[PDB]
RNA sequence: GGUAGUUUUGGCAUGACUCUACC
């Protein structure tokens, strides 16, 4: 017995970078890892500092999300050395709090 | 109900609360 399944959880995959600077945004993190396939998400972690030095991004799927894992593993930008790995399991994620469209 | 920004406190180590908008 297994916590999950590849039946119905996901169709793309997820990529953690680590060591990443400061100064990237999301648009310049896909620029980097989009190369090796198509990115389809993007994100970056918050305490209130910018990014927690590191981001994810989610790859079209698996094949192409760990040839941009094999290669930039061990890229040093602006002087840094990043890291990339599959992300494992998020945050229970709920930025959808309250909206006057959310039932009328 | 569907999406984005306003801005860092500083190298934190696998995920984000919070603020401002749009819809």
């Amino acid at each position: 017995g297994s916590h999950m399944n590849t039946e119905n959880k996901s169709q793309p995959k997820r990529l953690h970078v680590s060591n990443i600077p400061f100064r990237f945004r999301d648009p310049d993190l896909r620029q980097m890892f989009g190369q090796f396939g198509k990115i389809l998400d993007v994100e970056i972690i918050f305490n209130e500092r910018g990014s927690k030095g590191f981001g994810f991004v989610t790859f079209e799927n698996s094949a192409d999300a760990d040839r941009a894992r094999e290669k930039l593993h061990g890229t040093v930008v602006e002087g840094r050395k990043i890291e990339v790995n599959n992300a494992t399991a998020r945050v229970m994620t709920n930025k959808k709090t309250v909206n006057p469209y959310t039932n009328g």
